[PDB]
């Protein structure tokens, strides 16, 4: 019932990956909510269960497939299916636990991990931080195989955690940030894997804060600046939504849009 977007790593190109990421953004947002030219994801409050998820079917050159489930309210990967087994991250609350019962309903083996799916938890399991995990098309190809072989014991937990870390950044974070989509495009164009630099990491860590700063701003002006990092690690101060229009593609819903006092 939920919409399915397909991507393969086999022969992937900047164009095929761009088409994918545009398609995932098109299914995450409805057009209802755009502030400063920046689309907002649906509000969790009152969102009917039939509109709550999207499915991303990944395939690779090894001829394997897995299907990730993303929550439209936050673009979070909440679990995945590989053939006859599905695996969900530990839910944050009761209502999320009910909602994930609506995914992969005819799968014969359903498991809920005892750990949640946030980067900090997944980095601990992986034994490596984001900044030491290479991304690109090779890493994605390998991550699709790792997720596929988990149920049979082929995949060690640390390699499963690392594989989620790769998927999340190359799908969810790229949908959230044109900047991160363009970092992936670069790696795919040259077929050269590399770990994310501080510009990528600081944007990932700041997504919620930036979403709230933009939605609470006075006509786009932040009451408090947010500090990001450039590629070389130097500080970049954000004072206004303006500088983020080329950078952030989607925000999480944080407040109602005020009745704009119009001059």
């Amino acid at each position: 019932q939920y919409p399915i977007i397909n991507f393969t790593t086999a022969g992937a190109t900047v164009q095929s990956y761009t088409n994918f990421i545009r398609a995932v953004r098109g299914r995450l947002t409805t057009g209802a909510d755009v502030r400063h030219e920046i689309p907002v994801l649906p509000n969790r409050v009152g969102l009917p269960i039939n509109q709550r998820f999207i499915l991303v079917e990944l395939s690779n050159h090894a001829e394997l497939s897995v299907t990730l489930a993303l929550d439209v309210t936050n673009a979070y990967v909440v679990g995945y299916r590989a053939g006859n087994s599905a695996y969900f991250f530990h839910p944050d609350n009761q209502e999320d636990a009910e909602a994930i019962t609506h995914l992969f309903t005819d799968v014969q083996n359903r498991y809920t991990f005892a750990f949640g799916g946030n980067y900090d938890r997944l980095e601990q399991l992986a034994g490596n931080l984001r900044e030491n995990i290479e991304l690109g098309n090779g890493p994605l190809e390998e991550a699709i195989s790792a997720l596929y072989y988990y149920s049979t014991g082929g995949t060690q937990l640390p390699t499963l955690a690392r594989s989620f870390i790769i998927c999340i950044q190359m799908i969810s974070e790229a949908a959230r940030f044109q900047y991160i989509e363009g970092e992936m495009r670069t790696r795919i164009r040259y077929n050269r894997r590399s770990a994310p630099d501080p510009s990528v990491i600081t944007l990932e860590n700041s997504w919620g804060r930036l979403s709230t700063a933009i939605q609470e701003s006075n006509q786009g002006a932040f009451a408090s600046p947010i500090q990001l990092q450039r590629r070389n690690g130097s500080k970049f101060s954000v004072y206004d939504v303006s500088i983020l229009i080329p950078i952030i593609a989607l925000m999480v819903y944080r407040c109602a849009p005020p009745p704009s006092s119009q001059f």
